[PDB]
């Protein structure tokens, strides 16, 4: 799990939202009378009603993500 | 789990939410007559009704995320 | 889980939020007559109704995260 | 869980909240009745209702965040 | 566990909330009737009804947080 | 757990709260009728109806937290 | 003009109403840049969500309307 | 405009209103810029969200009413 | 405009409201920039959110109204 | 307007309002540069947010009521 | 305008309220840069959040009102 | 205007009301750069929050109003 960036040197963004009673669930677990469960997130969730993602990268940009599931 | 960065050298961003009865749930969990369970996070979560990302990365940048799960 | 981060030398930002009865819950959890549970939360949870990043990285930025679960 | 940061030299940021009636639970944790349970945070909980971050990292930035959980 | 920050050398920030009726609970633990239970924060909990982050790292900034949960 | 900050050399900012009848609770624990409980903050908890951050870090700054629970 | 009514001697009513924003309008006159105009109401004007009339008449009821309009 | 009423001689009543957000206008005139307009109301005008008439006449009920508009 | 009532001799009501934010305008004239008007009421007016009348008449009852406009 | 009323001879009323921010206007008048108005109220204006007429006219009852308006 | 009552011989009444933040306004004129207006007011003007008239009538009653406008 | 009310002969009322900020205006009258205006009250202004009439008339009862505007 190794990320690295490095930079080396030698307008209008509108996002507009006109809702009315919004509900918003990200991330949930429901369990009634089970055993066992296992929820594992490593990642990267994104939950909205207006979810808007603008010029994100634009430099050095690296994500490094891992997730493991052993069971002996 | 390493993360690096580095930077070496020698406009209008709008959001508008006009909402109305906005319930936001970002991470829940519900146990009812269970056992057992694991609610593991390790990532990112992001939850809204008007979730903007503008310009995250400009520079040098690097997420590095790491989840692990052993049950012997 | 090492961190690093440099920086060697040699606009408007508008968020607005008009709501109304706005409800919000970030990280929850409901245990109800059950044995054994465990919320692990190491990354980063971000839960809002008017969710805004702007102009997050522009310099030197990382951000190491790690979690671990062993049950032996 | 070693993080580093150094730096060597040789606008308008605007947010507006107009809500009525909000009611924000960042952590709850509710237990009725159960035998074991463990909360554990050790990464970054954000909640809001207007949640904004603005120009967040310019410089040299790096958090470093670890958790840990053994059951032998 | 170990941070190091350092700098070498050789605007208008506005949040404005108008709200009403505004409760709000950053961390809240409601036990009843349980038997065992480890409510543990070590990272970072921020809650609000306008929750603004403006221009927080400038300069040389690292956070170092960890967490260790053992039960043998 | 070791911190370092060190610093070699050789505008308006304004938050504006007009709120009404606001109940704050940072950090609540509620036990009734339980056996073993362990309430343990080591990080950082902020609560508030308006929680500004403005210009935190613009020099030498490392916050190096650690917590541990030990339960033989 | 003449009402009369005479009476010579010798249950579950239930309305269940269960709405959510209910805008309501009996009588309305918009007038804009007119010269004349005349709104004359001599009868019965009812108006509602849930307009119920359980009974009305068990005995005597007599009644008794009459409009005029004389423009010479 | 005579009315008359006479009477010789020789239960569960329920309304259930839950509503919420409920604006109500019963009797309104709007006048902007012009010359001349007549509201002449003689009658009965009922205006509600929950308009209920339970059990109205039993006896002796007898309503009169009359309007007159001359324009010589 | 004559009335009259006479009467020889020889359970539960119940009214439940449960509403929020409740705008109620009965008899309302808005006047701007106009010349002549008139607002004549000589009846009844009834304007409510929840607007109940049980058993209004159960013996002599006699209502008599009359309204007169003459320009000559 | 002649009224008479005469009575020879020889249970549970419940209202239940439960509300929040109310605002009511009965009789409203608003005049802007305008030249000539008459607001005339001669009848009955009920205005409320719970109007309840319960068990209103049970004997001898007789309401005369009368309105003139002569413009020569 | 005459009226008469006479009356020859030979329970549980609850109201409840429970509100918060009530304005009322009964009566109102408003008056800017007009000329000439007239408020008549000669009936029976009510207002009221809980406008309740419980068992008003039982004996003899007669309300007996009038009202005249004259412009020669 | 003649009244007249003559009697010959040969339970629990309760009111309960629990406000918080209640306002409340009977009669107001506005004036602001007018020339002529008339405010004439000569029947009944009730104004409340909680406005209750219970058990008003029992016996002989006779309320005779009347109003006059004569403008020669």
């Amino acid at each position: 799990v190794v990320a690295a960036a490095e930079k080396t040197k030698q307008g209008v963004l509108y996002v507009g939202s006109k809702t009315k009673e919004g509900v918003v669930h990200g991330v949930a677990t429901v369990a009634e009378k089970t055993k066992e469960q296992v929820t594992n997130v490593g990642g990267a969730v994104v939950t909205g009603v207006t979810a808007v993602a603008q010029k994100t990268v634009e430099g050095a940009g690296s994500i490094a993500a891992a997730t493991g599931f052993v069971k002996k």
